[PDB]
């Protein structure tokens, strides 16, 4: 026979969630019988391997029930969730080469412990963390490594961003565009057209190295459901929203150094938008941002650690002109496709920063209003969608939700990514 | 139940032999069902995992077969044999910090790996490579960490070589020296009197963080067996010897930057003594040794690779008249010991040189000749042995045996490690 | 011909000063001439060259006229200031592997360039970041590092912290030890009775490399001028105290996960404290602290980037009570020194916690009051000054002020560094 | 006023010279002054600075003459010989992290430091050992980084040769590309239209980002001259060479992983392709090469320490028809160069494997013959050499002598250098 294994290297996604990299973990469990049955279907019997660095009880995200159930969902299925010696306190899922180099290490012997006990072995690495992996698992591994096909995708150091990356993060992720370049067994999974592009064309990655595994929801996931105007209002009862004005909605994790999500422009746009109120859902308690909207006398409503069920109520609430998207360089980030989503039948239609993915997600001004990254740009923004007849917003607002099933569907865009790393397995060897 | 793991984490042993790393190891092995049963008595059901780093079949010394004989040995009695990660090409066994970093942080995930199944786990660290072991797993473990004991022995880096040890390697011992002072959970394994005292006063360890693990041999294993007059010619014919000449022995590794075995030394003492013969058995082939043997123009027998069939041959023959040990700082040499006991009733006795561990295994004299470590005192020592009559030689080879039996036995000192570690697993929780 | 130069490696002190370590540079200087004409009496002519990382100027405590003032001090002596490369984005003067192993080389640089111009060279270490110096003139420096004698200082890696030290830390700090150890040309400067006897059992170090170092403040500086109480009383009006209370003081940098200064332990205890005022001057504004404040519901009075001036002030009024000193492990603090010197008319006496450096300071009960390192226990601290007698209060005061003049006395302390230096100068060729 | 500093950061060159870099480092300062008066004549007076690695005075290739003499001739004219930390002992001229991370960062300082007092700077930096010198003043040295202006040369990893580079050589080489396509002030200084032509395509660095350093023999050098045929033969006595009547010459290195010379080829055709005598040479002793030798059945010479008035001999004899160069992908390989030019009257025809530079030298077949890397096409390739044509061989012998004076003067080509460096001083402010 031959039985097949997902190594999933993913800095978070069991023990902490904070963002996309655990929301793509979250999503990949709920696909998984439905991926082992598609992939038997082309003779694979395919298990699911999990590895996430060590974390300490204490770090922001935490959350033991989320550890056991990922666990024991992976266990039910004759997988595993391993957590990898990084060489840190565990209090964060970052940092620099010491913190590089254990975890990749460690990752990359998790994939090699697994090729052991398996035919084959698909090892999808993200981030610079897990970007030396690659070349440590097929510059070491010897008749194992033959088994392995590595995919390396969720970002790359480039030169979109003011920041520039650490020397750590320069370092890892030039060692793993060396190995996509280098064997026929090292490819890089973009995530994004955007990133399909920027790899290319800094990196000089060759076509046959890219494999898609482009950024989606699952749509008919309950937390997308659509909702009635009771339980809306219900469900906002107590954000302590004010009764006037029309509302734009942000949500994500905190802007910290290194990612600069925009939220900062918002508030600086807020004060030249007379009817507008912005409503910045940040992760953590944000004492920052409360900062500046009172430096600029603007009414913020700042909330923290919100569940879906009222982010998804804010964003189909008729009270909501738009949701905000303003990263610097996002390079597939997902919200903006589950506000496209979520306000499938009403309520907000997407601001996207003209950088990074975001055009490619609200088709470059058709199914979304695209937006420089300047508070002018931003106040001008919001106005233009003020000005949109109920005509336009609603075939604005149509396109979207018809975008998010045509490109950003999570069935198909994971089975896009099982289907290449499978037939790339019967062609390097 | 409460089910014990001894996770042996060595540079050497499966792969790849050629020291005494990989002599422990095999011992290990070959007394590991006796150790079951001690351990059994004691309550726990042991287990061994063996960690070894992943080796090139081009590297000196490897050995698929032992690989798969070690595989075996381990899988049949519930055990591992884990090759680990280092990031290196595999074709050495030693490196800078790189090498050190990612094989500890991959030790340190076997160790932790092997927690989540046992119940307790003493995790034996060997050498420099597998010195951040302990802190990698005390850091970051969490309660996984609290059901493991650290025993690091095999080196601390020291002032007593010429050479001074490599920035990475002061740093690991100087990171385990740390932790051992930090942690009640692990311990510095002492391999001599000599080794126990110079890390007690260079590193500070206090009495109760020193563990044995003395240095000792399998006296009744097949190789140390008595030879028959008859047989032991058979052996010696073949290796080219000269038809007249008494025949002093040396034995081992390659001499090389980081360890400098007496084998200069034999040749410039050799002019000074009239009719003998030095037989100098590295394991690989040695040009420059040759070379001081045409510079001094000494009459010397120059083996590689000899098998200890041959080996002991030599060590027994009665035209042998010593053995030598002449090594620089050796922490915890066995060559010593099996010389004094192949050689119970004929042949050689041994020299040793006065530094590290030596001194003791001749009883400072009264089992052998101890010299310094220049080239007149080694001559000096030869004629001293020259010298003995039957009855001061008699009693020096009853003596080393004795000493041997008394001080050296294997199964006694890995019983001592095992017992003081159980005894450790206890008084910390 | 016989030139000397101390080549001073500092993390702060130019660019950059918000701690003791910037008060060291800036004492150093001060006292420059003073001393040059001490070591011109004892045949060698001084020059001091001060080397700090580069940083960039947005950045904690940068103020561009302070470089400039110390570029043209040194240079104007014939000495130099230059600011070093670490592999760091200048942002902070602190890092792991990464910046600790730039900043040692470009500083072991400096010592040797030095060296080629100069005949003698005293070159005084900072902190783990230029912990590696020693081993890299010393391994390579050949002639040139024959002409060097290493003084370390400022804090190692030890366990008396509950934060665990970084690797970065530690290994830092044991390769220091090592060379202290290997070499007569590296010895360890300690700054406090508690450092040296730490170092010394903990690190092994003979006391034939102890040098002192002992931290102490230029006693005579205008800024610890005694003020007089119509001038108390004006500085004081601008920073918000009550009109009743009455205060405790205290005052550094703010608490960060490497150091734990007791802020938030005198908040706690003023909790039963009813009339007790804590007044926090903190270097940058403390956020955290001033949500404690409220949570807490004590009245403290939380200040920021309070110039010393004014600092003075509220140390002599009468309405001031006591100054804390509440750190988790203070090397050689030199802020409650501070105090009992500002302090030798009125104003304050000192509390101090019973870890590192403080219990020397105050006379282990004999200058100020002694306290565990727990909320009731400083409660219990501040009463013990409160039912002090104004007969007893007066003993205390005027033996802190003593014990400045005799045992903290910036002037003769460097006096006594400089001493050690040119001694063991000579005894070492 | 406007001084100019060339700053060259080689890791060979006055202390040990062993390679091509330390011939690029000789020829360098014969031209100093040739560029030091082209250069006023473009505004600009120029002062040449060197680094180096500290070497310890046991490594091989040093010399301490050579050092005092560039020293010198540097000191005469304005600049320094600066020795270099790194974290070595400086037995060897490499290493890996430690040692590149080191010497790039104390080589960052010495730019830095020059770029202090002067107006403008072009730090010309050599190989791995060196890649990041570019980034570590770009990100730290803020208002002094905008003084220089770096060249990268010798040397990125890339994927022709069988050889896989090391981790560390990977790290840094990313690293020089990344900071290559984000800074104007940070070029790549090309050998070769073969290397100009793979960075961009191996890493995406556009040809906006080169500036030519391109691979150059001194031609006028007194080495290079014709000789009598007197001279022939008492230059060829003294050297062991037996006279079949011919030759076909490879001079060069060790054929061994990471520098293929591809000589075994070349000894297979010819002991197969009639009556043809091969011959080679190496720089220290190649005892496998004799292996070789011992091999097969044809004439070979271990040439060991030959100088250059010997080699240059062998070329030019009539018994030579023919001299080999058939590296694996040699980026800048200036021995070709050397054998076309000094043959331009009296002797061989070079011969040139179809990778690397090596079609550049001998324009594609006009001035040299072109052959795969096969046996059986070296065959062909010296068939086409014993049989020379008049009107064929007096026409490609003075193509190749023209190839030398076009595209390989040393002094055209460091002219062309410095212009286009200080060309690009302008069009960065
Ligand atoms: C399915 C999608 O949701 C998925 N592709 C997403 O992956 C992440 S990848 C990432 N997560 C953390 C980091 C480290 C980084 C950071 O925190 O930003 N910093 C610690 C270095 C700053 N990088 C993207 O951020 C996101 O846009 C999106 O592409
Ligand atoms: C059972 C006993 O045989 C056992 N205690 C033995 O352990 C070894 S420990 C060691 N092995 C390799 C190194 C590194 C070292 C090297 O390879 O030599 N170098 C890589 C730095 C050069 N250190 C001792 O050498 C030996 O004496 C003896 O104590
Ligand atoms: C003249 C005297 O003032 C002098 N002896 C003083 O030196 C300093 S040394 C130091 N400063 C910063 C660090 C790093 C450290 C930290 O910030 O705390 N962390 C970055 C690792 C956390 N170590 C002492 O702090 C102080 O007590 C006193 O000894
Ligand atoms: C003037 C010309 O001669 C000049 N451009 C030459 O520069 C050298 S650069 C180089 N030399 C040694 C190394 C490192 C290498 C080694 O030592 O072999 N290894 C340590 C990584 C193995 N890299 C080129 O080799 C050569 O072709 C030629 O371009
Ligand atoms: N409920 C809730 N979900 C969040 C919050 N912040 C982020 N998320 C989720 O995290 C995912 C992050 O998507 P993405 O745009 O890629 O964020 P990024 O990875 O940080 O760039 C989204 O799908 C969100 O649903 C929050 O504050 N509350
Ligand atoms: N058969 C054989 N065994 C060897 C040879 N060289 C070393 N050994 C074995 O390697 C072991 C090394 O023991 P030890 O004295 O500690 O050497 P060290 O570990 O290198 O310091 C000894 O038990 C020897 O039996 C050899 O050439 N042949
Ligand atoms: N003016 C002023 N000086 C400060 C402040 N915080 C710290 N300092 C100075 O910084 C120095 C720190 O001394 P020390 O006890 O060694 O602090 P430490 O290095 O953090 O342990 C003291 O001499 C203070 O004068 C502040 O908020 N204002
Ligand atoms: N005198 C002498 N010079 C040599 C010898 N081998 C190499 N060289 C010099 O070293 C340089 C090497 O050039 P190159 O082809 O670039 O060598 P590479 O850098 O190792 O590829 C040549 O210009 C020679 O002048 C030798 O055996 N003797």
């Amino acid at each position: 026979g031959r039985a097949l294994a997902f190594v999933w290297l993913m800095v978070e996604g069991a023990q902490v969630a904070a963002g996309g990299v655990a929301g793509y973990v979250r999503n990949l469990l709920d696909e998984q019988d439905a991926l082992r049955d598609h992939l038997a279907e082309r003779g694979w019997s395919v298990e699911f391997v999990l590895g996430e660095p060590f974390y300490d009880p204490g770090a922001p995200g935490y959350d033991e029930e989320r550890w056991r159930r990922v666990r024991e969902h992976l266990a039910a299925r004759g997988g595993r969730a391993v957590r990898l010696v990084s060489d840190s306190d565990g209090l964060d899922g970052w940092g620099e080469e010491r913190f590089f180099h254990a975890l990749s290490a460690t990752g990359a012997q998790l994939v090699l412990d697994t090729a052991e006990r398996c035919d084959a072995v698909v090892a999808v690495s993200g981030t610079s963390a897990f970007a030396r992996v690659p070349g440590m698992v097929q510059r070491q591994g010897g008749e194992l490594a033959a088994k392995v096909l590595h995919v390396h995708t969720f970002g790359l150091a480039t030169h979109d961003t003011a920041h520039v990356p650490s020397p750590a993060e320069i370092a890892a992720d030039g060692d793993v565009a060396f190995w996509t370049r280098q064997s026929d067994r090292v490819s890089v999974g973009y995530i994004s057209r955007y990133t399909a592009e920027l790899y290319a064309r800094t990196y000089a990655i060759p076509a046959a190295a890219l494999l898609p595994n482009r950024s989606a929801i699952p749509r008919h996931a309950p937390r997308f459901g659509v909702l009635t105007e009771e339980r809306i209002n219900e469900r906002i009862a107590g954000l302590g929203l004010p009764a006037e004005g029309e509302f734009v909605v942000m949500w994500g994790r905190n802007s910290a150094p290194g990612l600069d999500k925009g939220y900062h422009l918002l508030l600086e746009a807020a004060r030249d938008l007379p009817g507008v109120v912005p409503v910045i859902a940040t992760r953590r308690p944000d004492p920052g941002l409360r900062r500046l909207a009172d430096r600029y006398a603007v009414p913020a409503v700042l909330l923290d650690d919100q569940p879906f069920t009222h982010l998804s109520a804010l964003l189909q609430s008729p009270r909501t002109l738009a949701a905000a998207f303003l990263g610097e360089a996002e390079p597939g980030a997902v919200s903006p496709m589950e506000a496209m989503w979520v306000a499938r039948e009403s309520g907000a239609l997407v601001i996207a920063a003209d950088t990074g993915n975001l055009p490619e997600v609200v088709d470059d001004g058709a199914a979304g209003i695209v937006t420089r990254r300047t508070a002018a740009d931003v106040a001008d923004a919001v106005r233009r969608v003020r000005k949109l007849t109920a005509d336009e917003r609603r075939r604005m607002r149509a396109a979207a939700a018809a975008r998010v099933r045509a490109r950003f569907d999570f069935a198909a865009n994971v089975r896009e990514l099982a289907d290449a790393a499978v037939d790339r397995l019967a062609e390097v060897s």
